[PDB]
């Protein structure tokens, strides 16, 4: 495999958004009490990744979770539509490796987004976020 980012550090979290409404948003599923939760995922090299829980809820919950946690950061402020691809990845934990499609202003793109979260530490976040031609 290509092999981007299987085996390296992260960096500090910090916290979702809340303010700032945005204008449209695409449709799919409802989220319950704002947020967007994250998943467990399985361990896995770089493609085990059936994702059990792709009824939509879930992968919708990552794909925004991952997406608003690098666009809250400091990034632009896009909405995704939904996942293309799904990945998993084993280091100190669990780091799950999905792709998605997302929309700013019109501007459609594929950007993919390495997640992760551990056990041991109980803790969960995005790791990084890198930025596809389309899908």
């Amino acid at each position: 495999m290509a092999d981007e980012q299987p085996k390296k550090p992260v960096p500090a979290a910090e916290e979702a958004p809340a303010a700032e409404a945005e204008a449209e948003e695409e449709e799919g599923l409802h989220l319950e009490d704002d947020q967007e939760p994250r998943e467990h995922p399985i361990m896995g090299g770089i493609y085990d990744a059936p994702l059990n829980n792709e009824n939509g809820f879930d992968k919708e919950d990552l794909a925004r979770f991952a997406v608003r946690e690098y666009n809250n950061k400091n990034n632009a402020l896009l909405e995704f539509v939904r996942v293309v691809k799904a990945k998993e990845q084993v280091v100190s934990g669990m780091m799950h490796y999905l792709t998605v499609e997302v929309n700013d202003a019109g501007k459609k793109k594929l950007y993919e987004a390495k997640v992760w979260e551990q056990v041991w530490m109980n803790f969960r976040q995005l790791q990084e976020f890198t930025y596809l031609g389309d899908a």
